[PDB]
């Protein structure tokens, strides 16, 4: 909609200059006139810094490097508007008054600065690319040589690690421990090519990172869990999970209920549940709580102090 006005403000008509109407950048910021001094940086202006430090921080914390993005003016848009853009997508617009501040108080670059890593943070694993993925690959090739050729090309080929790797970041699991990550490959990649089984056994081995991220040193961790009869239900309809649409609805629900509990109370809600099951119960939820955590007892480290305050239904 908004390329139907780019093509028709702008000159795009020839064969050659209509290609780039056709947007495939990774990652896209895009903006109005009035946000041009922060842009530019000859005439001061922080964005180019700031997109470097996004970068090193979700490198940190996520394993992930973040590709270069793209920077344009938009006439399209509102003077101080800003849109940003993942993989064709827009993801986020937003709106920034340079003179001024938004009140604890926060300036306008910083803003954007972390409005742009929180968007980035939720589609990471759409940005874990074939490149990003070959980066990672041969970084772990300078010091487990051996690790890598056992796991890359045969069994398994750059782009089933590519989905593996997508699969923990889609779930918010940093894939920074590239080396358990890789021995779990190495481990069960002859045995299976199968990224959604892959990522089990790599979710698992990772268990330490995962109750890290959740748990809290020498206290008890606020867990909902789930029925024996909402894991028997999920475990039946195996096949791909299929439930016919009264079935999905009443754990959905259940799981909504239980889950305002927690938020009541300032905590953070997560989901524990079996093994087998703990995969299609993520599938299952995904589209109504896309970032409620959904564990497996194995992914806890045996040490940890776990407490039911609802079960679901």
């Amino acid at each position: 909609e908004i390329l139907e006005e780019e093509a028709e403000v702008d000159e795009l008509k020839s064969p050659e200059s209509v290609v780039q109407l056709l947007h495939i950048d990774p990652i896209e910021f895009e903006f109005g006139y009035g946000l041009i001094p922060l842009a530019d940086a000859n005439q001061g202006g922080d964005l180019l810094d700031r997109i470097v430090m996004i970068r090193r921080q979700l490198a940190l914390e996520l394993g992930l490097v973040i590709p270069v993005v793209r920077i344009r003016d938009n006439i399209a848009l509102q003077p101080n508007e800003y849109r940003l853009k993942i993989k064709g997508n827009e993801v986020a617009k937003g709106e920034l008054l340079l003179d001024h501040y938004l009140a604890t108080v926060v300036d306008p670059a910083s803003v954007v600065s972390t409005h742009i890593t929180e968007k980035i943070k939720q589609h990471a694993h759409e940005l874990i690319g074939r490149q990003e993925t070959k980066q990672l690959i041969d970084h772990l090739k300078e010091s487990y040589p051996v690790l890598v050729e056992e796991v890359t090309p045969n069994p398994l080929s750059v782009g089933d690690i590519q989905k593996v790797l997508a699969k923990l970041l889609k779930e918010k699991v940093s894939i920074r421990n590239l080396v358990t990550i890789f021995e779990t490959l190495a481990d069960y990649g002859k045995l299976t090519t199968d990224s959604d089984l892959l990522t089990e056994y790599t979710r698992q081995a990772l268990a330490k990172q995962i109750t890290a991220q959740f748990a809290k040193e020498n206290e008890v961790l606020k867990v909902v869990t789930c029925s024996g009869r909402v894991e028997k239900a999920i475990a039946d309809g195996v096949q791909y999970l299929s439930l016919e649409p009264d079935i999905s609805e009443s754990i959905v629900r259940s799981v909504a209920k239980e889950a305002e509990q927690l938020s009541l109370r300032q905590e953070t809600a997560i989901l524990l549940c079996s093994p087998p099951v703990r995969m299609y119960v993520k599938q299952l939820l995904e589209r109504y709580f896309p970032d409620l955590p959904v564990l497996s007892y194995n992914e806890l480290e045996a040490n940890v102090e776990v407490q039911s305050i609802g079960v679901v239904d």
